[PDB]
C-alpha cells in the first residue's frame, strides 16, 4: 500500500499481527530502546510490511559497540533518535553539560554509521531552572561549544514531545535552531475544565486530525509519532489497538488520514 513516509507510532511494537493492523497507514515506529522487541528477531517487518524501526538512545547509559555493531549490519537505517526529555526529571534527566559529555559518543557512532542524529527529544520540563525547553538547548548548545573551540553540536534533527494545544506554537518557537523536526510523541491530553479538555473519543480524533494536517503540511516536519498503541486507563482515548491485531477506531482513523 502507498503510504505517508511521515506516519508512525510511539509504541513498543511485539506483536506481528499489531504490524499487520498498523502497516497499511504507519511506515516507522520506535520503542525508546536501541533494538525492536525479541518477538520480531525472526520477521523480515522491512519487506512484508514496508515498516522500519528507528533505533533510540534514551540516555548516557550506551553500549557503543553494540549499537554500533546493529547499526552497521542493518544499513537501511538512517537515522538515531538520541535522548528522550533531558529537561524532564522522570525522563531522561539530563543537565545540558551531562547531554554535552554523551554528545561526541553519538557524533562517532554517526560517522561511523552514517545515521543522522535526532534529538534531544525536547518537551516543557520539570528539572529545576530548564521547564524551558529553548533555555535547555540554549545550555547544551553553550556546553558543546565551550568543550569543542565553539563548534556547535551536530544535530541533524531535533525532536519534540507535546500532549496540549498550540504544537504549531512550539515548533515555530524551536525553530529559533534553524533545524527540521520530529514530533515523536504527541497526542492531545488536556484535562483542566476550561472547554478544551479531551474527555471522549470525538474530542481526540477532531485534535488528531487537525495536527496530522499540520504536521504533513510543514516542510520542516520530517516524521510524527503517535502516542500510542494501547494504553490503560486511557481517559483520554489515545490507544490505536486493542485485542492483539485490532486497530481501535482511532487506530483505524489514524491510517486512513490523508498525507502529502
Ligand atoms: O537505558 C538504560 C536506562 O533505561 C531507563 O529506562 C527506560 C524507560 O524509562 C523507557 O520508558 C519509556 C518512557 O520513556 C516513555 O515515556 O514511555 C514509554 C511507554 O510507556 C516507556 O517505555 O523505556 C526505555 C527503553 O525501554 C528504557 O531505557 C531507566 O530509567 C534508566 O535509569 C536507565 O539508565
Amino acid at each position: 500500500a502507498t503510504k505517508s513516509v511521515k506516519r508512525g507510532v510511539a509504541y513498543d511494537v511485539a506483536s506481528p499481527a499489531d504490524l499487520s493492523a498498523l502497516s497499511t497507514g504507519m511506515s516507522w515506529w520506535y520503542n525508546w530502546s536501541p533494538k525492536p522487541h525479541d518477538r520480531l528477531a525472526a520477521y523480515d517487518y522491512a519487506g512484508q510490511y514496508n515498516v522500519d524501526f528507528v533505533p533510540m538512545v534514551w540516555n548516557a547509559n550506551l553500549d557503543d559497540g553494540q549499537l554500533k555493531l546493529y547499526l552497521l549490519a542493518h544499513p537501511g537505517i538512517r537515522y538515531l533518535l538520541v535522548i528522550n526529555e533531558p529537561n524532564l526529571v522522570d525522563q531522561a534527566n539530563m543537565t545540558p553539560q551531562a547531554a554535552a559529555q554523551l554528545w561526541p559518543r553519538l557524533e562517532q557512532i554517526s560517522a561511523q554509521t552514517g545515521v543522522k542524529l535526532v534529538g534531544p527529544a525536547m518537551n516543557w520540563g520539570t528539572m529545576t531552572g530548564y521547564g524551558d525547553p529553548v533555555a535547555w538547548l540554549d545550555a547544551f548548545y553553550a556546553a558543546y561549544a565551550s568543550a569543542h573551540q565553539g563548534r556547535d553540536p551536530q544535530i541533524d534533527y531535533l525532536a519534540f514531545h507535546w500532549y496540549d494545544y498550540g504544537l504549531s506554537s512550539m515548533l515555530d518557537r524551536l525553530s529559533r535552531y534553524g533545524k527540521p523536526f520530529w514530533v515523536t510523541e504527541f497526542a492531545n491530553w488536556h484535562t483542566l475544565d476550561d472547554g478544551l479538555q479531551i474527555d471522549s473519543l470525538e474530542k481526540q480524533k477532531q485534535q488528531m486530525a487537525e495536527m496530522v494536517t499540520m504536521l504533513e503540511r510543514r516542510s520542516d516536519v520530517f516524521r510524527y509519532a503517535w502516542f500510542t498503541g494501547r494504553m490503560t486507563p486511557d481517559p483520554h482515548f489515545s490507544s490505536l489497538l486493542d485485542a492483539e491485531g485490532r486497530l481501535t477506531e482511532l487506530g483505524q482513523y489514524y491510517l486512513s488520514l490523508p498525507y502529502s
